[PDB]
């Protein structure tokens, strides 16, 4: 279970790292009308 | 129970990250007008 939630700390991460990237493309395509 | 406050940190970790991400995007949206 320590590593269960170790595990959880790391997908938690990589996908708010994602979600940051999204974001970051959709102000560019936003700014780029 | 530390293993729930630790969930704990990260669940508030992750949806504070979702919503400076959507903060962003809205001040995008803002200055898009």
């Amino acid at each position: 279970m320590q590593q269960q939630q170790k595990e959880a700390e790391l997908l938690q991460k990589e996908e708010a790292n994602i979600r940051d990237n999204q974001t970051k493309i959709i102000i560019a395509q936003i700014q780029s009308e």
